[PDB]
């Protein structure tokens, strides 16, 4: 572009020690950049997922075969000094100690944050990790197609005692005109939402589907489908008219309190993002104009990193490095994402507990070979307990006689005797509640400390809003 040569003679100019964020093709960028210091000199842009990358340098390495590319998603490659552009993961450098990081890091003019608003704990991890040497750096942080006009609604909520006479009906739990004979779908928070509402339109005569078998459905019009965010991913809608989104999905979140278990994390029902709310409206208006109807729910502005923050955390442990404030300091200096500075703080008072001891050797195996989904609580709560717990499964409302089990735990059940754990998960906290029992108080000066730190905390928020 005209503001391409004008982005890269600013890029270019920079000093060690500088940082630049960018919204803008953010790959023609790195391209330019590499082409006005010297195709000899390194490169490296970080891009969230592995396939991402591979992709991006199979394109490029074809595209631009006189310029040297590089791909790093696997293996540390030792004493690694490849001349051209480098398209790595930030999960490729994540294998790497700080010192090692940093000496991989210096050798580069030019680091290229892609996608940073993903937030994912692997982004997270190193930008806070690279900041940490960031006056050895050149950092340039990067980030982000209706065709026919999309006609916007607003669709009411269906309240219990409903009549709807054939001229609106429930779907979703929002009020519909009947006369929406057009190509829809419907966006879901929940997998059971979604399977739940497809059945009653079946049961009401109309071709409906969920989110191949949708290939089936989608092939006769009209069509409904109702489909989770995850739809959107790669799935195909032939010559689709309406779009019903309820403004929701479900997402992990955290809570975090002076009372152990300090942590506790699970899926939550919340509002989408203006960001997700466009990508849910853009799926209409591209080959044809669109109808929109959304639900009174008021989307918000940036996405939550606070459980992919704690995830992070793990990137830390072996190098006695507290993530949370790096994030926090990272952040300072480059204005990337929102901040809620109690949460940020209490994670922090967290991530101090978490690398304030060597972790034990047992449960460093556990970790790096257990397919549980949440490794770092193993990591939290081995300042309690040693021994992994199995909570039954919540069906419904109810205490099942279900137990989910992961690799390599050697966990005993629940039963009447309640862990002394200092992160937990929603459901671990319900079944609790539903048996009657108590979770344990702190058990070690560590951990009475952490809660009467968090306590503080909280002391001053709940002031500040009293008046």
């Amino acid at each position: 572009a005209t503001d391409l040569t004008e982005m890269v003679k600013k890029i270019t100019t920079m000093n060690r020690g500088e940082f630049r964020q960018i919204t803008l093709k953010t790959t023609e960028l790195p391209r330019s950049v590499i082409e006005e210091i010297g195709r000899h000199k390194r490169v490296l842009v970080l891009i969230p997922l592995r396939a991402a990358a591979e992709s991006v340098y199979q394109y490029m390495r074809q595209k631009h075969p006189s310029i040297a590319f590089n791909l790093r998603i696997g293996e540390m490659k030792e004493g690694d000094m490849a001349t051209g552009i480098t398209y790595a993961s930030y999960g490729y450098f994540c294998q790497m100690s700080q010192p090692k990081l940093r000496a991989a890091m210096v050798e580069y003019s030019f680091i290229f944050l892609d996608e940073y608003h993903c937030a994912t704990p692997e982004q997270l991890a190193i930008m806070g990790k690279i900041h940490r040497f960031s006056e050895n750096l050149r950092v340039v942080a990067m980030t982000a197609g209706q065709k026919h006009p999309i006609e916007e609604f607003i669709a009411p909520e269906v309240m219990k005692g409903e009549d709807l006479g054939s001229e609106y009906l429930d779907i979703a739990g929002l009020k519909i005109p009947v006369e929406e004979k057009n190509n829809m779908l419907v966006f879901v928070p929940t997998r059971n939402m979604a399977v739940e509402a497809a059945k009653k339109l079946k049961a009401k005569g109309y071709n409906s589907g969920y989110y191949s078998n949708l290939r089936v459905v989608t092939s006769q019009s009209p069509y409904v489908v109702v489909a989770t965010n995850a739809i959107e991913s790669g799935v195909t809608l032939p010559d689709l008219d309406v779009v019903v989104d309820t403004g929701l999905k479900c997402e992990k979140r955290i809570r975090l309190s002076p009372k152990m278990p300090f942590i506790v994390t699970g899926l939550k029902r919340m509002a989408v993002t203006i960001g997700e709310q466009a990508q849910r409206r853009g799926r209409v208006g591209r080959v044809k104009p669109g109808r929109y109807y959304r639900s009174q729910e008021t989307p918000v502005g940036s996405k939550d990193y606070h459980y992919d923050l704690l995830q992070a955390q793990r990137y830390g442990i072996e190098d006695g490095i507290n993530i949370t404030k790096s994030f926090r300091e990272m952040n300072y200096d480059w204005s990337l994402y929102e901040e809620d500075s109690l949460m940020i703080t209490q994670l922090e008072i967290l991530n101090n507990l978490l690398i304030s001891e060597e972790l034990p050797m047992a449960v460093k195996n556990i970790m790096a070979r257990t397919d549980h989904p949440e490794p770092i609580k193993l990591a939290y709560n081995s300042y309690e307990t040693q021994v992994p717990v199995l909570f039954p499964k919540i069906r419904n409302g109810e205490v099942t006689d279900t137990y989910d089990n992961y690799t390599f735990l050697n966990a005993r059940k629940l039963g009447d005797d309640v862990p002394p754990y200092v992160y937990a998960t929603e459901d671990e906290d319900l079944a609790v509640e539903l048996l009657g029992l108590d979770w344990p108080d702190p058990g070690n000066q560590g951990t009475v400390e952490a809660g009467r730190a968090l306590k503080q905390v909280v002391g001053l928020s709940t002031a500040e809003n009293a008046l």
